[PDB]
């Protein structure tokens, strides 16, 4: 469990961001003891950001390994009262946490959070705090290294690693709040709908009370009990670019913490993805956490950047796509109204493209144990996000192979019983697969595809690239569920324009646009259209890489393509609810 | 044989050029008879230009099969008198010629001069002159078109077709100068070198003498012999970015033509490419007959645009590549003194990339016939031109392969046979070939590679590239030949920048022209640094092509990369002869 660290008159919160100390491994740096005496020679670094544009020449671009970051820490002796706590939002892959040169913590997973305690062994004084960070990815890693002393990605995006998200240092009572739980339930029967909300409320380390306030501060009911419940008739329903947030004030023992929250029933039935019982149409993008030049590292300015552009656009959702995003831009679709997709690390659990098959025990990927500990720890990190509509498990897995069915059954039954508002689980499907051929039709309510017709398949022959994908998603509506396209795109270099079009044109892009999207329409039971992707974003090198990916909407700097104009003007005259 | 059409005291010229009706074959086209009547709604086609992007839509860029070209004719009857001819520079593929509604021409192949007389079938008023081109390509055509209704270029350009070049009419007295051959032999032995011709006049349907002219038009010397000689002493010796061109008055039987005519030897020497007795280095690149909107059309302005930015980059020669070029271009070359390597229409002959092999009989291709026609034709038309220093069999056949040898030895001897000069001749060996695999090594005087360590191979390490080049290379010095690079490059997009190099890039391009060129200069006997391609051109569509083939150095515009002024910079420092 994992509450987002925030200011409340029982926690403090100190930043540890700032230009830290580092120095990229040179093999023998576990063997000397760096993580022990103050690094020498050492280089400055930012945090919190990926690492590897931020200096020049390819041997930090493309450092196999492990990097020290290093900082000094000290807290005022009067604090050792409450309890001491670091967070680290998200160190890309493993972390290795020293202080004063002892391990604290170890952590797995480059992109969900991770805390240690600090209250016996911070000293007085000034401590060197030391965060080890290694890059490597495997058939053991979540996403997965492939085979092909480097790492080569078995992914479409670079790996950009360091102190990706912020570190920060909070403190509690000794006896506090540790995790809060929250559903509803709805009754859209009455005229004025109303919803009875219930809690769960958890403690570590005596008395403890709710009180729920509105928008504006206005408090509206109280209560107590670590599992009591909570009635709102007239209830302002969080809605798909109409957000309405509560508040929450928790106060028990010494300690109050405070959680929005919004109100809104998520439910499949039939063809139909229903948002507060009305049949919902996905509009938006799978999107990347990448911006120049700070990698993978948080944005918070482009984060409200990024959502301004989808509101002039006229979309109205997205999908974290090949990892969990950071806490700040969950709470912000939240504050925004902003549709989200939340999607594991669970990226290049596929080798198709002797044999090795995908889910071989010996030979293949070893990713299973750690893809549930995922799971459990983003929806425990997301549960109570009214923006979060739906879970991803994984993103184009080899899913139309033995062991397919086998491997990921686990995992969404994981997922049914830990999602407190048992909400949609998928897995996003790639190019092959069909109807009858993916485990994904038996285990998703959705079904979410991955085609690109006018791209890999057919172009440039669009005419061929049509009825192919007439064929194909004409197929996949016998299974009687609502399917929505999570990726389909064209490389468009910006800039490059003709009259009679050829790939890679801002024209050729709006055309191959044109054609999937008058296919799609012709299905009552397609729910969605998401592009890929928002924006371009950067990715190991290879000839099918333009500098990077260059399938976005947007340049990597936000700029429109054309392409954006044109989905603005149709997603406009295209309704969240409705549209069938 | 093919002189020249110009004009002189005996022949007219009159130029076709214009504004021609042209249709797109229905397949009905051959059928009814549309080269009898008037085309019937026509469309508009520029002559001498390819059609396939002078209009929109895909349905004149992608035609498979014939146009028709068609235009009136008319002749003042007081020109019966002397002989009328129909040159055709050059139809791409296939021309079908119908004069009043009777073929009176047929050709193969598109990058070479064609005629046919008119005098009686010339009727009196107005003619209907009908040009069928057709654009269809296979395993009988040079070019060779491949299996992957739709043209397949087994070679990296696109299909450009139409009247190419330019369509003249041309008049002689009856009995007429025909051919025209010089040679020279130099005695480099006096400290003031002289130098003694060899006239070979050809006449057809007398008296013919031969007058001899210097650079301003003064004569020199006279002699009568339909295969006389001729003698100068303190010679103006034609030279690489100095040319010095004599000129040639042929008066024979009323009929007089004049020829230019450069006095250089070419021979090679060991691990020397000897230019009029001493070491030259190759300075330049391969080039594309390929601007926008004229296709392969031809383009006088550009071609003296080109020639100004080799010499302001400081280059010296270039490769016809995969075609001969127009004949203006070539007499260009000559006034301007740049070293050209004539190149055939024989690109494609290679099926490596049951599995048929290059050269089967039955299955493989069909091409060697043609092929000496061409190498016939070609010589036929060129021999005369100091600027043509060397021969080029064919760009990247599958030289390596069973057959192979079989298949070139009777073209090479037939070239080796048929220049007047006996000038060298190679073949452009792709990327797998060695010294010991290749049917170069043995028919070729100068080893011609076109490898692509930094792009295809070991791109984007350059260091791995590095030693691949250093270790091939190496190799081939053991044949104890000239051997010059005839491409090497990387595609990037104009516009594209990064202080870390990425591919693609400006930067990147400029880094592994430097990683080549510094492994060049370390082999005295590479004689040659051509790198492809001088500019952008368009190419078929495909994933690995971004809008066309982005190899040059400069834009299809002819504006310069990063790399432009990189090549000028170092080639600036590189001189003519003496390099080694
Ligand atoms: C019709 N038959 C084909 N089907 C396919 S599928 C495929 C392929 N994947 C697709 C799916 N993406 C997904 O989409 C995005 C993207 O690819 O840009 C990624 O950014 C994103 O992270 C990822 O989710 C990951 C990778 N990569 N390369 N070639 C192909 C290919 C080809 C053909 C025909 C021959 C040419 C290649
Ligand atoms: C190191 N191993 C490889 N070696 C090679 S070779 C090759 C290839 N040809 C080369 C040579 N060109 C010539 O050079 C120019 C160009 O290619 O742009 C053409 O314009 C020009 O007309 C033509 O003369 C014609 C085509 N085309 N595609 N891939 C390759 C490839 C590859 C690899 C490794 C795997 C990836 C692909
Ligand atoms: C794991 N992600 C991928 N998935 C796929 S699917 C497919 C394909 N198709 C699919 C449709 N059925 C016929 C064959 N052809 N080529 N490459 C691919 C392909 C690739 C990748 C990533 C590596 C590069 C190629
Ligand atoms: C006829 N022109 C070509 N020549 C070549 S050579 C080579 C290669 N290499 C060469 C070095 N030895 C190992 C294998 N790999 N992939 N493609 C190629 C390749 C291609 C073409 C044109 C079609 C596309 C690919």
């Amino acid at each position: 469990a994992m509450l987002y660290p925030v200011l409340t008159q029982s926690r403090l919160l100190s930043d540890l961001s700032g230009v830290w100390n580092f120095k990229l491994d040179n093999g023998k740096g576990f063997e000397e003891k760096w993580y022990e005496k103050p690094l020498k020679d050492a280089d400055t670094m930012p945090v919190p950001a990926s690492y590897n544009d931020l200096k020049e020449g390819t041997d930090f671009r493309d450092h196999y390994g492990w990097v020290f970051y290093q900082r000094n820490i000290s807290v005022p002796e009067y604090v050792k009262s409450q309890r001491i706590v670091l967070r680290c939002a998200a160190v890309t892959h493993y972390a290795m946490i020293y202080l004063n040169g002892k391990l604290i913590c170890e952590h797995k997973g480059g992109f969900l959070p991770f805390e240690v305690e600090l209250n016996d062994d911070l000293q007085d004084g000034d401590n060197l705090l030391t965060i080890a960070v290694n890059n490597v990815i495997d058939y053991t890693t979540l996403p997965v290294g492939g085979k092909a002393p480097q790492n080569n990605p078995n992914f479409d995006f670079f790996n950009y690693c360091g102190i990706t998200r912020p570190v920060k240092i909070y403190t509690t009572p000794e006896t506090y709040i540790n995790d809060i739980t929250v559903t509803a339930d709805i009754d859209f029967t009455k005229e004025e709908p109303s919803a009875v909300l219930n809690y769960n409320v958890e403690i570590k380390g005596i008395t403890c009370k709710v009180e729920l306030f509105d928008e504006e501060g206005t408090k509206l009911s109280e209560t107590e009990g670590s599992e009591g419940t909570f009635e709102i008739s007239n209830v302002r329903l969080w809605q798909p670019l109409n957000a309405y947030l509560y508040k929450i004030k928790v106060t028990a023992g010494q300690d109050v913490y405070t959680l929005p929250y919004g109100v809104r029933s998520v439910r499949v039935d039939g063809t139909k993805f229903l948002i507060n019982e009305k049949p919902f149409y996905f509009k938006g993008y799978g999107k990347h956490e990448d911006t120049f030049p700070n990698g993978r590292g948080i944005n918070l300015p482009m984060n409200t950047k990024d959502i301004s552009i989808m509101k002039w656009q006229h979309a109205n959702s997205f999908r974290t796509s090949h990892y969990p995003y950071s806490e700040e831009m969950m709470r912000l679709c939240d504050e925004e109204g902003i549709v989200v997709i939340d999607e594991t690390t669970a990226v290049g659990v596929n080798l198709q493209f002797e044999r090795i098959g995908t889910f071989d025990k010996e030979h293949g990927v070893q990713t299973q144990e750690h893809h549930k500990d995922v799971i459990r720890d983003l929806i425990s990190r997301d549960k109570n996000h009214a923006c979060v509509v739906m879970w991803s498990i994984a993103n184009e897995p080899d899913s139309a192979a033995e062991g397919a069915y086998d491997y990921f059954k686990p995992l969404y039954d994981l997922a049914r019983e830990l999602d407190p508002q048992k909400r949609p689980c998928t897995l996003v499907s790639v190019q092959g697969t069909t109807a009858d051929t993916d485990c994904s039709s038996q285990l998703s309510d959705v079904i979410c595809l991955n085609r690109y017709y006018g791209w890999y398949f057919g172009g440039p022959d669009l005419e061929v690239s049509e009825t192919g994908l007439r064929k194909e998603l004409s197929d996949w509506g016998k299974l009687g569920k609502p399917v929505m396209f999570t990726e389909y795109g064209a490389d468009t270099v910006s800039g490059l324009h003709d009259t009679t079009s050829v790939m890679y044109t801002e024209e050729y892009q709006v055309e191959y646009y044109e054609m999937n999207n008058k296919v799609f329409d012709e299905f009552d039971f397609v729910v969605g259209e998401q592009a890929w992707n928002f924006a371009d974003f950067a990715t190991s090198q290879s000839l099918l890489r333009v500098q990077g990916n260059k399938k976005g909407l947007f340049t990597r700097d936000r700029k429109p393509k054309m392409v954006a104009h044109y989905f603005r003007n149709r997603w406009s005259a295209i309704p969240e609810f409705g549209y069938k």
